[PDB]
C-alpha cells in the first residue's frame, strides 16, 4: 500500500510523489 503522509514518509518507505488533499500538500510514500 501507499500513503499520502504529512510531514514525511516513514522509515522503510520511499517518496514516489506528492498528494494534494484540501489545500495541503503530502508526501506520496510507498
Amino acid at each position: 500500500a501507499c500513503y499520502c503522509r504529512i510531514p514525511a514518509c516513514i522509515a522503510g518507505e520511499r517518496r514516489y510523489g506528492t498528494c494534494i488533499y484540501q489545500g495541503r500538500l503530502a508526501a506520496f510514500c510507498c
